[PDB]
């Protein structure tokens, strides 16, 4: 089926624009990407860089991951991002989202062979 390297393209790789598109940009790309199909996905991070740069990342700043395991890693340059927090007024189907730009450290958590992203942990 999907992997899990394509599932993290699919919900958080958003090379084409350098920032959120717009204040509808997370409106749009949740639905989209087809994370409020079965619910709102409540939190979700775009990130507007290369995959070869987020792929990258899996070489770089080894962090522990928030859930306590300890194949986390830090991006040691900041990236253009855009945070998607569902509206307090949000009601499924009609998911609605704050769109939000940020340059911050990416942290994602990376797993197989090829070792590669499968999770985003955090930005800072
Ligand atoms: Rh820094
Ligand atoms: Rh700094």
């Amino acid at each position: 089926k999907e992997t899990a390297a394509a599932k993290f393209e699919r919900q958080h790789m958003d090379s084409s624009t350098s920032a959120a598109s717009s204040s509808n940009y997370c409106n749009q790309m949740m639905k989209s990407r087809n994370l409020t199909k079965d619910r709102c996905k409540p939190v979700n991070t775009f990130v507007h860089e290369s995959l070869a740069d987020v792929q990258a990342v899996c070489s770089q700043k080894n962090v522990a991951c928030k859930n306590g395991q300890t194949n986390c890693y830090q991006s040691y340059s900041t990236m253009s991002i855009t945070d998607c927090r569902e509206t307090g007024s949000s009601k499924y189907p009609n998911c609605a989202y704050k769109t939000t730009q940020a340059n911050k450290h990416i942290i994602v958590a990376c797993e197989g062979n090829p070792y590669v992203p499968v999770h985003f942990d955090a930005s800072v």
